[PDB]
């Protein structure tokens, strides 16, 4: 079997992109934020505490033919944007893009915090790192690419994210299509439950590359490009005007600025952003002080190829015995 699923940006700044997920019978279909950096499926729900929900659509498993309370089952979550929920467990039906997995953990929200009440179009997540990190309890679940692998045509999903645009999510397959020269594939660690791998450098603008190992994650669900400082500030010294703001939260610039170009290694191959994909605008309406998309991961503890970075790429989770991924320009 496959699936495949348009993504969408959910704001003029791509600050995170939504697909259509269907759950239950009938279908009830919401928009869930992919996230390649963590491993639950949780929905906001009929269960959700009411002051708590804020435009967002809901699942109701009442209405669900095929729902079943998974007895006893409790999860909860928090992620590294300080955002948190949590709450009971539903298996159901769950399709994505004309792929079904029955009986897959469909995690129902009793409580969210703020910023997820204040974000309107996202109406859940979609885990897509590896099943060690789902969270519910007593009973660890899959992710629903885990439930889905063995029947898949091929052990793989693709992100395709647009800029500013419409994207791709495919899970089976490898649209040839779909980017330009070959893909490079690189090695994975699945220690900490990430999709971990070591970009082999970087360069900015039309700057000399620089050979120097990155350890880091390929996370959908992260909006920016998390790197070492020393990194980070190589790109925004060759930005006049830019620094770093304690009181913003980190690299601001004039949005006067043409921005330069940043290239990572994948192997020996290279991956480069446009400059254009490294503004995320104004820090506050109507600001002339536009805060930046590569970011410093110090304190992180870990180095994330946010959107910013997979946007560029078209990418391959390759979930084989041995995981690994893939990325080709496109």
């Amino acid at each position: 079997s496959t699936g495949s699923a348009t993504t969408t940006p959910i704001d003029s700044l791509d600050d995170a992109y939504i697909t259509p997920v269907q759950i239950g019978t009938p279908a009830q279909t919401l928009n869930l934020d992919f996230d390649t950096g963590s491993s639950d499926l949780w929905v906001f729900s009929s269960e959700t505490t009411a002051s708590e929900v804020d435009g967002q659509t809901i699942y109701t498993p009442s209405k669900s033919t095929t729902a079943k309370l998974l007895s006893g089952a409790t999860w909860s979550i928090s992620y590294g944007d300080g955002s948190s929920s949590s709450g009971d467990v539903y298996t159901d039906t769950v399709s994505v893009g004309g792929l079904t997995v029955t009986g897959q953990a469909v995690e129902s929200a009793k409580k969210v915090s703020s910023s997820f009440t204040e974000d309107s179009t996202i109406d859940g997540l979609l885990g897509l790192a590896f099943s060690t990190l789902n969270t519910v309890s007593p009973t660890q679940q899959k992710t629903f690419f885990d439930n889905a692998k063995a029947s898949l045509d091929s052990p793989v999903f693709t992100a395709d994210l647009g800029y500013h645009a419409p994207g791709t999510y495919n899970f089976g397959f490898i649209d040839t299509t779909a980017y330009t020269g070959s893909i490079t594939y690189t090695a994975v660690s699945t220690k900490q439950g990430f999709w971990e791998w070591t970009s082999t450098g970087y360069a900015v603008g039309s700057g000399t590359f620089k050979s120097t190992s990155i350890d880091g994650i390929a996370d959908t669900g992260t909006t920016l490009l998390y790197l070492p400082a020393t990194v980070v500030s190589a790109y925004w010294a060759q930005v006049s005007g830019a620094k770093s703001s304690s009181s913003v939260g980190g690299y601001v610039f004039p949005c006067s600025a043409t921005l330069p170009s940043f290239t990572f290694g994948v192997g020996s191959a290279r991956i480069v952003i446009p400059g254009d994909y490294i503004d995320f605008g104004p820090i506050s309406t109507g600001s002339s002080s536009c805060f930046g998309g590569i970011q410093s991961s110090a304190g992180i503890g870990i180095n994330i190829f946010g959107d910013v970075a997979l946007k560029a790429a078209f990418v391959v989770f390759n979930g084989a015995t041995t995981p690994t991924l893939g990325f080709a320009s496109k």
